[PDB]
């Protein structure tokens, strides 16, 4: 009777292949099995302590996650290491964990496309090729507006108590922007690609001080919205999975993780 | 009898030896010569285009800098590379460039000590040993106060228009803090040292999303004041050298750089 | 209830973690030692039937010779047999402590037991691993022929078979008076055996080609396999038992009974 | 007198140098093939008593399975036993040609002989090494129990002992119908055996820990040792003999009689 | 309407593509820019101090050079390094520097072809393939003569005050040669190629003592004319560019460098 | 009765320890044994074909050689490789080969000291440290003479049909020299050491074109006498061994190799 976890993942991978992930990237099942019948699937950005308690509490069998819980090989299983207590808790409660990291950023109609839609960036192509006719990040054109207006829009659309604008002068704020590059997560190394493709502005998280200076030297303005604009992953993958439940008659519950894992609170 | 640039540097180095730099770190003279007589020394955090223009306009011969302009080996001298254009303009106007990077962070009465003085952190020692009874970072005790008060004190003491607080739970805000670690610039890899030495809070710049989560798993709160709290370098080292100049009867002018090379403007 | 770490303090004062060879697994690898415990199993290996035995017997701590984590773990996929062992241990809160090469090295450790068992006297070590300590042993015996020693090794260790390393018939009659030994996989110490006067070298897991090279050097050899190191189970259990008695411990101490020998002859 | 290279042309048309696995020793390693010759020895290994035999018998060329130069030579010091073998060959103008993994791979090569010997039918390879070719074999047998197969392997190869890999009594009664085999040191191919439906994997030189991992995967195993590859000597000599007859060669062909097996049981 | 330096280089490159350089070899522009209009191009073998002085005195804007002045990455720009002082003086007088190193050796009607023409080596092909029907070095047939005569011809044809003959035995001198390999500069690692293609003699520079013994063990005679036979580069490329200049009506002067940078004076 | 080869080597190593050789260098016995009684020892620079025939012809049991016959590990023993035919010939005739390479250059009263004596270079120390209070090359002072006079002296003292002087100008020829660095063999990489130690002139073999240019940029003149000035090794080690024969009553013949192995014959 119960839906195998593996038939949920079969559906996910048809939209978003494992092999669309950049080389060297974590992908796919990392913890547990998919061979068994399940009732509940959660979508999360990260798995921290609060995410584990929440999965236990809500009776979750599988978590589909963007950032891998095993990001490097595990040296030992000492219960005194906090990362190991997470693994121990998942294993004890038979919570399987499946990773969709850079492949969701690359795929057509994936996270970076969501970004483009929410901001009205159009006629998009990707930033850096990762495979035949695909790549990470996006660049496209907007209805012209100034740098400051783009900044106000980003802060609002993404719900930010905090936006970092990257510029030196006050007159940059009135520079018209009509071509915008965007890359969720840590995309600062795709900036020369955004520059070669004609970006007026690059939006990406985790922009190092020195690289921000380099961009500015290249004549490229920037917006750093932080790494948390990626929570869109949660509502969007939950919403897609639920559309599948309804269309295909699935007997599962689909839940977005509510436990915030954002470590950074401004001012 | 113009003062040799080497004699300024000799004075600087008796205070802050090149050898106190962390291994592999840039140090000392990078561009030009210190064997000619000079008129003016500028102190800077970075050398960007505006620093170069400012130095040219003010007739500077030597710049004392914290962040090295030659930070990796140079592949070519193509003018079309913004970094080379900085090099080009320094060489043409005979501006010598001297680096004091981690040694100022490590030295007694250096940058991390100035921070401790400004925040009232007493009975200090270092976080990571880098040599005979010395190292990078500082940890000590404050007059007790809550996490939020410390964060407010940090925001004001450093003239920040935003500071990142690292916590998850609203009630972290009310947590009594009495032991504090601090490390100018990119100090997140010393957080275990802070934790081992009994810090309730770690103040450091450029804290990655995932490291912040790890700190919190370890039960360590943090404050990320961004990279620019290290402009204290400019003010303190210009004053240190102006005082030497006055006391010792030096025939040079010592100027603090005031072209901002901060790429980050909040909201 | 005594903490598991109070058993390990007693173990580590006999057999320090540091006496392990450089880069070798040592100490606690899975679980914790700061909870009260009731039962400790001594095992040579942890395989599926060691896990099942530890579960059925109510084991809190397993002290083991061969590490269950012998290299970094890449994922925690249930479909990998090695992860299934980890999974079961974690779920049953079974901690696992490793004593691999240190027990080999220490005085009255694994290789000293073999010596006592075979009458190897006035011993020293093969390769140096620390101040006046090292892996393997070499000393002297009452002279016997190669064939007499081989009968004795097969008998003393209860072996269905033994591999003798030699090419010729008259090697069997060669008088043997100095003997080297290293439990487990010590073929790489054979040049030290030879340098220190060994007529015969007894060790496990001798490659075809290495055996030939030993013989080319004039060194005869005996390969009893790896299983002679189960001595570890009975001997470490008797040590813990002795400590229980002396110190008034209330733990039960269990030598593992689940055979993890994969090799059966003929 | 026929050139040694005219024997090797015939060998290489059966068993090409290229069919060797990547990075493996192959072909001529010592001497030359462009002088007339009278005698060719087939050997498995070259050790001191193979050298002495080649000298006494007037051998010009040795075709061997295991390379005598298996890594670069650092010096030519007479006091190293391996150099003494080189020294004697060079002084007696004995050339040495290597056929290591290629003879394993080729059709009617080493692993096909084992199949014919054991009744393994409708075979394919374990790991791919080239276009429709690879190392090891897997195919089907008339179903028998694990214990029946083990008796047959011990008997068919004339073994003083055989290592069976299993933990439990009732493994002996397990019906076996699909069998993998790789002469020599093919434990690293065992995942391919398992992937392709093997109930049992027969190979040499199975490490203690690998054996346990095989068993964890449900794969039973038999370790007959390395010496079952002496089949190479008799079989390649009969091939050369057949060519001598067909082509009117005047060379004598000698299977080496000097046993270089280092391992004798009990 | 001054001619863009890039237009000279485009003309040069249609003849001798950068891509014909051996992999890892320096190529193309190394110092400065080619986007400004210029007056004068100098051709040189090397750029040493005298080349720099000569270029400054003659008002040169672009130097086309065979041996790269940036031949490994630059660790610093310290004036006390003679190599940096060359860089410094080029940058200050705005002399751009363009490298044609192995591509001129490989290209048809390039340096090794000019040598063959001068020595009468016919029916040529290359020694080592470096791409689609092309490579470095040349081998062909001469009108037969003895080894000593060839050596005398080489000494004169190239205006050498010494040449090294590679042989052991007085009677090698009388050996009939009819097949000859040649490779400008450091070509001793192509000698097996020469031997395989049937050379009686190999002409190449910078032949190590031990390699020469190896050639001779293989029964290959050699001639070492030293590095300076590659000044032909200067003369031939200056003439090539002056002819283009005249035919195409270019508004630039093309000068051969005549400051000798040969460090080697015999007896 | 017959002297063991190993007692000859015991005497050699007491003058010239194996362990005085630079790290990574070949040293000591490479081919054969020293355990047997011998009649004849030859001293050679190199072992080539002609050196082998000569050793066979003269009935030599041991060769003491400066340049190692096994200079890297041997991949196979194909008799078709010329270097392998040398080994095959040595082995068949039981000729043992012993190497004394960089240790003879380092030791007190070794090859570089012979050079100093023959040229009257005095108050010598070594160039580069290789061990406690020892190193390779020498530098000392001469009775002042011009560069040209030093060159004429070197050519004569060493019997050269060929000396390469390293300078750019004709007035360098009259520059007074009073401090001279020397290193037999390939010592061009010890030149900065010669420069830091006050050399006016550096004498060494196998000086690459580009390095000669570098020296000249450093203000260091040079003389390249080729790699064959090292034959002094032959007469000097033969002369020392024979002095030992006579003093210690040895029953051996001592011969210097006469077979020239010089591959390079000038003009």
């Amino acid at each position: 009777n119960a839906m195998l976890a593996s038939e949920v993942i079969q559906a996910y991978e048809a939209f978003c292949p494992q092999e669309f992930s950049m080389e060297g990237d974590s992908r796919g099942l990392q913890i547990g099995t998919l061979d068994k019948g399940i009732q509940r699937v959660m979508v999360a950005l990260d798995i921290r302590e609060e995410t584990v308690a929440e999965a236990i509490e809500k009776g979750v069998d599988l978590i589909i996650v963007k950032h891998a819980p095993i990001f490097r090989p595990i040296k030992d299983l000492l219960a005194s290491r906090p990362q190991n207590q997470i693994y121990i808790d998942l294993i004890k409660h038979d919570i399987a964990v499946y990773v969709s990291h850079t492949n969701i950023d690359i795929v057509e109609n994936g996270l970076n496309d969501w970004f483009c839609q929410m901001l009205g960036i159009e006629e998009t192509t990707y930033l850096q090729e990762t495979g035949p006719e695909r790549g990470i990040g996006r660049i496209g054109n907007i209805q012209p507006q100034t740098f400051w207006e783009l900044a106000q829009q980003v802060k609002q659309v993404f719900d930010l108590d905090s936006l970092r604008m990257v510029h030196y002068q006050e007159d940059d704020l009135q520079k018209p922007i009509s071509r915008v590059a965007i890359c969720g997560g840590s995309g600062q190394s795709f900036y020369k690609d955004a520059l070669a493709k004609g970006a007026d502005v690059y939006i990406t998280g985790d922009i190092y001080y020195h690289t921000a200076q380099d961009m500015l030297s290249d004549g490229l303005l920037a917006l750093d919205p932080g790494h948390y604009i990626e929570v869109i992953f949660v509502e969007k993958i939950a919403a897609l999975l639920s559309q599948w439940k309804e269309d295909k008659g699935w007997s599962i519950d689909i839940l977005p993780s509510q436990a915030s894992t954002n470590p950074f609170h401004h001012i």
